[PDB]
């Protein structure tokens, strides 16, 4: 007779919801069709063979017994429908068999996956790098590729055709990949293959100017830099347009007319993301939303047009819509002392807990001072900072944080004195890093930018050492590092 | 224009040959499907998650470079047919594209496979355990079972059925793989599947009267008994005779009409040896060897019926066939007045030619004879020679065969000695076992380990020096650690 929360996915958003969701007050499922959880963030050292698959992964089952003694649970499913009518979801497992579970309370977090932007071929040819297995895929492929090339039964320009390496996307997925193949290629490959080492070379293709974009223009050029000294080939302002069994083809972003067709062996497609075809399919049963091209939630996460307010999404499956500052003129106006800009910013803590949008994080109160305002003019700048707004970016910090804010909500504001005392979320952005090769890291903090350097590895270490979710891991991390320094990285495929 | 020599396989011989043959003398290269070498002996650990992949394998190409500074090569190929008249072998990589190389010596170590025995339903619906592939896929249907087993859409009588394992031999592999996932199924499982862990059993099954056939009756007893504890059932004296889908059938040993049919979930197939199709091949290829079922070798490892003697095998893939000793009576009898404690008391000499005259080959004082009449001591010397018995398909042997050979490569074949190649003869040095819930065996010479709270330290001490790097050591140690702290992994 406690309420039941199902949970969809066992990623960043799902597993930590699941972490800190009170088992006592609630009856909790996590239903996803896989069993682990994997931190991503290690999964392009996973590529080259620097870190294991035990640092990489969380155990769900591992997490499901609670120091108070009392248990969540777990089914290996794929939720294929939500009714939210009737509060149940149709999900099927492995083998095809419909399953059909009941809910007071579901948490959408399944996620997106990987964009092929519908062109030719890159289902059919390219490689994707968004889980445990992805990666595996990749390591092996590559790994075949040099066997392959070792044989005799081949010519240096087949070889050199084959052994070339295309990462297409300039986020920090794509170039922590070919940061990793590089360093693999400068090393252990490099003494084990000697006689094809030559045939080698690594690209990576970015629509835009720069590598990293939305990090910092000098951590930009300094990747860039990098990229060079370590021959690999960056070709930015190139979109790749179609993709071929042996070859792709590539666009200029600067000519509209420049083509170029390119040989490859391995082609990795790190773009952006896109929506699961659960989401779709959910979207076209909410009226509000049945041509929306992403799931809209509350500024407190419930999913916009649900009658009961009983489905709630978190992570890279939704944006924000928060309530409208322009819809709550004259109520804002009254909770005011003038009527100027900083009239409101002096009450922005408060009426921050109704609206994100106000938030100093979201609104820049110094670069849009306004003087003493007519109502209809408040209204319009009001207006303005609802048209501002930007939801949360698809990371997985925001994911953790979104998780465990609703967690939170759950356990310490539902059924308890607080039910309307629920604040809306608001993120904290803790920084960004990224590895880009030959021992060089980056970081673009809020106060700081690491470029590089002897103790930027070290940095790199005690942050992601402090972010792994078990003690687990944290071993595999040390001991994974060890072994790769000592040893190095392994052939076995 | 150095010699080649060309390694078919990367297993115990194979790999084991590369490390010990010198790269400054011959131009090697190994050619295997598999690119690196695995570790047998632990593979029953990575069926549970106790051990991990890299403490179980070497890749071949880190050790291509020895220290003098001269390398080796190594090709991803499967060799498909020998042509020892021309000197060539045809291989095929992984498209099926074919290759041809010449050799000067061939060294075959191409070991063997699992038996079906020709069993309608072996081959389409067991699992075998001999590689790291087989391993890995035998925990992850487990954990698959596990998981759609805890599905609602299921009945406690669907469950009870698809959580039964199944495990056929009672060979070591067998017992070690039934120990192994009956530690992770009393522990790990045990904790995190309360609602269908009592749906679990274990069956192992077993022709003969004992587990542990070939180790001793006290280890077999003790086997059985610790199997008990663990509630595995022990079908000893049943073997397996057909393998549907669902369920598979069983024949008694001790009464010829007593037939069960059983439900299983899991089915894995550890029932011996097997010739791969490259020997089959092979062999029809040799007149004096047409129609044997396995690889026969001189006392010095050289395939019998080659005009050339250039081509070898060490491992599974061989049994040897020694110099007659009574084809050589006369030439005996002048060498030693005629005991066969005359005949021993020259046996540290002999035995460099003839094996089956070893110590640990022939019982002396089991079969002394006094006085013989020429004919009779040919009759006598007949009768060692039929007792010679080929060296057992074990990891032990295939490695001191790949030592004892590449030895002969660099200090014999080409040096002034020539003519003063010994024959083989192994030195047997025990055998472990791991039997579930700590409890280590080991049939040893001079000893026998029946478990023991130091059983597994006995253990542990043993297979860390075992290993064949330090790399192996670092992760052995590590994997321990892990386990014991954080326990087995749910990962597939
Ligand atoms: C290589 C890589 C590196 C990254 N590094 C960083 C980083 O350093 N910092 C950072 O902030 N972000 C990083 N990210 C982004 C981060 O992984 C995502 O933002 C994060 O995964 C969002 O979490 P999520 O729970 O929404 O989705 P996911 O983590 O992808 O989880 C989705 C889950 O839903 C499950 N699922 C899918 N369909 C269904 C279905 N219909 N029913 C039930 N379950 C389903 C999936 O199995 C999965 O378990 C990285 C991403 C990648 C790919
Ligand atoms: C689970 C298990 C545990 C074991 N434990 C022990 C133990 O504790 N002690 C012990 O003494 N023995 C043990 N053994 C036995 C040991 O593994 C074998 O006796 C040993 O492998 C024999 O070595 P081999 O080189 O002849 O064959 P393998 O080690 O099997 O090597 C054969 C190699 O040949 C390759 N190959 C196959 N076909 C071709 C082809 N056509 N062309 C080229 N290459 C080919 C294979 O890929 C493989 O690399 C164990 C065996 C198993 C399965
Ligand atoms: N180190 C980190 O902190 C880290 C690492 C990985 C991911 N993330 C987060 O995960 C999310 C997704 O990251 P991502 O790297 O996979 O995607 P992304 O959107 O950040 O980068 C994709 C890039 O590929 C380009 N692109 C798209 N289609 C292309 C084409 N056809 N040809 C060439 N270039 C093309 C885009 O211009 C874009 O710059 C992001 O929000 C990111 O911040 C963070
Ligand atoms: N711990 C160790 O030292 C160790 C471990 C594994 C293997 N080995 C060596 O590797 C070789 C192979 O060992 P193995 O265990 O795989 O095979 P095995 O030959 O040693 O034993 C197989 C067993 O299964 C039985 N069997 C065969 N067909 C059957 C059927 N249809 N139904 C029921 N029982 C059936 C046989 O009676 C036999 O005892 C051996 O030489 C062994 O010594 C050693
Ligand atoms: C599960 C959440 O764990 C909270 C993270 O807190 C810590 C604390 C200490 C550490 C270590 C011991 C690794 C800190 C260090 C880097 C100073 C040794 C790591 C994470
Ligand atoms: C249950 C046991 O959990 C304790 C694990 O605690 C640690 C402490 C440190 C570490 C690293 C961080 C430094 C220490 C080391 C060397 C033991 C891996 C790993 C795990
Ligand atoms: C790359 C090779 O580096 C080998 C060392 O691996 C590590 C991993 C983590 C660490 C940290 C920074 C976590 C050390 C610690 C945890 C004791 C502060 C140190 C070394
Ligand atoms: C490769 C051949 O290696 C020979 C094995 O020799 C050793 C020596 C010591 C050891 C250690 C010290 C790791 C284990 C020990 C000393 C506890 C027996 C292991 C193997
Ligand atoms: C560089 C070559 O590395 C040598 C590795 O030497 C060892 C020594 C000891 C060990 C043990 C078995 C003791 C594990 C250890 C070192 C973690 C204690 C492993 C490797
Ligand atoms: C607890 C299991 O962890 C281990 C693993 C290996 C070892 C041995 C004994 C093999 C290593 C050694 C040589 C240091 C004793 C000891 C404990
Ligand atoms: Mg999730
Ligand atoms: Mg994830
Ligand atoms: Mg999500
Ligand atoms: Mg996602
Ligand atoms: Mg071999
Ligand atoms: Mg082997
Ligand atoms: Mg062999
Ligand atoms: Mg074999």
């Amino acid at each position: 007779r406690k309420e039941k929360i199902i949970i969809l996915g066992s990623g960043w958003g799902g597993f930590n919801f699941l972490l800190n969701i009170d088992f006592k007050k609630y009856d909790v499922t996590l239903i996803s069709p896989r069993n682990y959880f994997t931190f991503t963030p290690l999964l392009p050292c996973l590529c080259s063979g620097t870190l294991s698959v035990n640092v990489c992964t969380e155990s769900i089952r591992n997490f499901l017994r609670k120091k108070n003694g009392y248990c969540g649970n777990y089914l290996q499913l794929e939720c294929t429908d939500v009714f939210y009518e009737d509060k149940y979801i149709n999900c099927i497992d492995i083998e095809n068999n419909k399953v059909k579970l009941f809910y007071d309370y579901l948490i959408i977090a399944v996620g997106a996956k990987t964009n092929t932007f519908n062109i030719n071929g890159v289902d059919k040819y390219a490689y994707f790098v968004k889980d445990i297995d992805d990666a595996l895929k990749i390591r092996k492929k590559f790994l075949d590729i040099l066997e392959k090339c070792t044989l005799p039964n081949i010519s240096n320009e087949e070889k050199k055709k084959m052994l070339h390496v295309a990462v297409v996307g300039g986020g920090p997925t794509g170039v922590e990949v070919t940061a990793e193949f590089a360093d693999f290629i400068n090393k252990e490959v490099k003494i084990n293959y000697k006689d094809i080492f030559n045939f080698i070379s690594i690209s990576i293709i970015e629509g835009g100017n720069n590598l990293l974009p939305t990090f910092t223009q000098n951590i930009s050029d300094f990747t860039k830099e990098n990229f060079h000294n370590l021959n690999i080939n960056v070709l930015t302002n190139y979109y790749v347009i179609d993709v071929d069994k042996h070859s792709f083809h590539i666009q200029s972003s600067l000519n509209k007319n420049e083509k170029k067709k390119l040989s490859y062996g391995l082609l990795i497609w790190a773009s952006g993301l896109a929506q699961t075809t659960l989401i779709q399919k959910f979207l076209k049963t909410i009226p509000v939303q049945a041509n929306n091209a992403i799931l809209k939630v509350d500024e407190k996460l419930r999913v916009i047009g649900i009658p009961s307010n009983n489905i709630y999404a978190i992570g890279d499956c939704k944006k924000i819509q928060p309530k409208l500052l322009h819809e709550h003129t004259n109520e804002i106006i009254k909770i005011l002392t003038k009527l100027t800009s900083e009239a409101l910013k002096l009450k922005q803590s408060e009426l921050t807990k109704t609206f994100p949008q106000l938030s100093i994080s979201k609104w820049d109160y110094e670069k849009n001072k306004k003087g003493e305002m007519t109502p209809q003019q408040f209204h319009d700048y009001l207006f303005e900072i609802d048209k501002n707004y930007k939801s949360p970016t698809p990371t997985a910090q925001n994911a953790k944080q979104e998780a465990y804010y609703l967690s939170n909500v759950f356990n310490n504001f539902i059924h308890t004195n607080q039910k309307f005392n629920i604040p809306s979320f608001i993120e904290k952005w803790k920084g960004s890093l990224a590895y880009i090769g030959n021992h060089q890291v980056v970081a673009d903090l809020p106060y700081y930018e690491l470029k590089g350097g002897r103790f930027s590895s070290t940095f790199w270490k005690v942050v992601y050492i402090q972010l792994l979710l078990s003690w687990k891991s944290r071993f595999h991390f040390f001991i994974d590092f060890i072994k790769t320094k000592w040893y190095g990285r392994p052939f076995i495929k």
